[PDB]
């Protein structure tokens, strides 16, 4: 069956929606390419990657990010509606993107090519509250993965924040003071974030607070052999923690 570009579907809503376009409408792709530097194309090319899976394509700043790099990339995602704006953004930056609709409980429904490397980037992992849904996207992104693959997913350190530390009682800012990140409500199951941008708007999104260590068990007991977890300083104004983590998780 065919899919269906909807503003609210089981994928998306319009609340998250707008929460992404307002990201886009103030925080240029070329000022966030340049504070994260190139560690996910570097790690990417000392392993000789080809063929890339962006699992969690959203707008497209990774898909286009790793498509001028010269990656042969397929951009998936649950939301219809967000890959259309990840390929019409692509298209504004001189690429063909090739887009698929998924969903990672299900990822080799309508993909059927093993890849080199699967990129989950951007905190999307935390959006799954069940530990079975964790599971099973992690396993059907192994399957996925040629024999030596590497997943590379990422997280907020919500370590730090679940510990009741610096970053717990602050806001984080992104691309400059475009936009502020303050963990409003904290429990084992459960963040709560506030983001205001430098325009007023507010969005509040939910997150399930994934420790580093739970993150790379999950890994290992899925399948992948070898994980090495890097500290990924993102916000603007850095912290003895980092802000997020980068797990880099080989296959075999
Ligand atoms: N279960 C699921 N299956 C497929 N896609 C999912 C999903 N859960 C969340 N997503 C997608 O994950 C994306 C997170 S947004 C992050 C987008 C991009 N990596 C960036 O950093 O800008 C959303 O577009 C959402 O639709």
């Amino acid at each position: 069956n065919p899919i269906e570009v909807r503003e609210s579907d089981g994928y998306t809503n319009e609340y998250v929606s707008g929460f992404v376009d307002k990201w886009d409408e103030l925080i240029d792709w070329e000022s966030r390419a340049e504070s994260e530097g190139d560690t996910i194309i570097n790690i990417l090319k000392e392993r000789g990657v080809k063929k890339v899976l962006d699992v969690a394509t959203g707008t497209g700043f990774n898909s286009v990010r790793l498509l001028q790099a010269g990656f042969d990339v397929v951009s998936a995602d649950g939301s219809a509606e967000m890959l259309v704006k990840a390929f019409d953004n692509a298209r504004d930056h001189g690429y063909l993107m090739r887009t698929v609709q998924a969903d990672w409980r299900w990822m080799n429904k309508d993909i059927h090519d093993k890849f080199d490397a699967i990129v989950c980037l951007g905190n999307s992992f935390t959006h799954l509250f069940d530990e079975g849904d964790r599971r099973k996207a992690l396993a059907e992104f192994y399957a996925l993965l040629k024999h030596d693959g590497v997943l590379l997913l990422d997280q907020r350190n919500y370590d730090a924040i679940l510990d009741d530390g610096y970053s717990s009682k602050h806001a984080h800012y992104y691309c400059g003071d475009t936009v502020s990140v303050y963990p409003e409500h904290v429990d084992e199951g459960l963040a709560r974030f506030k983001y205001e941008f430098s325009d007023g708007s507010v969005y509040n999104l939910n997150m399930f607070p994934l420790r580093k260590d739970y993150t790379r068990q999950l890994l290992h007991e899925v399948g992948f052999q070898e994980i090495n977890t890097l500290g990924d300083f993102k916000e603007t104004y850095k912290e003895d923690e980092p802000d997020f983590f980068l797990h880099v998780a080989e296959k075999n």
